[PDB]
């Protein structure tokens, strides 16, 4: 859908990460991110809203 117009920053609740440059982040907002991602996830089924 994008072609190669811009470079790509996925990240997924399953701790699966897909960066077209590993260079632009390193391991430590990498890690901030799934924190956060698995962190809402896990509180949202606490409460039943998942």
């Amino acid at each position: 859908k994008l072609g190669n117009s811009m470079e790509l920053m996925i990240f997924s609740y399953n701790q699966d990460y897909s960066l077209s440059n590993e260079s632009s982040l390193d391991e430590e907002g990498k890690g901030r991110v799934l924190s956060r991602l698995t962190e809402l996830q896990a509180e949202l089924s606490l409460k039943n809203l998942w």
